[PDB]
């Protein structure tokens, strides 16, 4: 409760072997492809039917590493923090903080992840499931597709609008 799960992408967890960090406090499970967020702050906006929920911690992946014991000058090295989900009438979206080192370049992709114009994901929550019980909601599976600063932060390896792991949150009614 009072957290989001979600993986990122189950195909990339099993390419890089899983985060090799975890950051700010955000967990892992034992197989490393399913992450928990905890719910820092979530405020809905009856009128414009807006909900944005920003939760903390983040995870860090690094492969092609020049010093594979201590994980230092990876050619890949991708950082996505703070996740924050806004679901609303005009459209819904993941955004994040992110660092990502390009491939085959020395081109960093950044995005401070509170730009309303660089979501790393659309989501779709026409056909997720929503649940509220005893003050607590949990809004589950929420299908999840790559936008184009997603792709980027992909280095391309993915195409726009290419599948993520659908995501899901929770929150207490009296957070609202
Ligand atoms: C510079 C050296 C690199 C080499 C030799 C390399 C090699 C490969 C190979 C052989 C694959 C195919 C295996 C697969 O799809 O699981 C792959 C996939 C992939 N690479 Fe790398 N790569 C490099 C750097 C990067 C960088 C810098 C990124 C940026 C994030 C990246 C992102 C990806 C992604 C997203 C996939 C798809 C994995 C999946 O979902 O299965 N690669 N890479």
């Amino acid at each position: 409760g009072e957290a989001l799960t979600w993986g990122v992408r189950s195909s990339f967890n099993n390419y890089s072997g899983g985060p090799t960090e975890m950051l700010d406090g955000a967990k892992q499970n034992g197989t490393k492809n399913r992450f928990t967020f905890q719910l820092e702050s979530v405020t809905y906006d009856e009128a414009t039917e807006k909900l944005e929920a920003k939760f903390k911690g983040g995870v860090h992946y690094q492969k092609y590493c020049a010093d594979e014991a201590s994980h230092s000058d990876c050619q890949l090295d991708l950082k996505i923090e703070n996740p924050r989900i806004v679901i609303a009438k005009g459209g819904s979206h993941v955004f994040a903080k992110v660092s990502s080192k390009k491939y085959q370049s020395s081109g960093t992709y950044t995005n401070d992840g509170e730009d309303d114009a660089r979501p790393i994901a659309q989501l779709y929550t026409a056909n997720a499931t929503f649940k509220e019980e005893d003050g607590k909601v949990t809004w589950s599976e929420i299908p999840a597709l790559l936008t184009k600063d997603g792709a980027e932060m992909f280095s391309n390896f993915y195409p726009v609008n290419s599948g993520l792991d659908s995501l899901t949150f929770s929150f207490d009614k009296s957070q609202l």
